[PDB]
């Protein structure tokens, strides 16, 4: 889908989150979730804080 940048870095905590770090050019993957965003960091997929991230599109 689109692209967001890891506005901080974020270390996954359960095991459907994904570790980002600052600077991070994710692929946003679902954004259904108001509190968490399935993206794709590198070669992984999984959760992040959809406040810590921002969509460029």
């Amino acid at each position: 889908k689109e692209l967001v940048l890891a506005l901080y870095d974020y270390q996954e905590k359960s095991p459907r989150e994904v570790t980002m770090k600052k600077g991070d050019i994710l692929t946003l993957l679902n954004s259904t979730n108001k509190d968490w965003w399935k993206v794709e960091v590198g070669d992984r997929q999984g959760f992040v804080p959809a406040a810590y991230v921002k969509k460029l599109d």
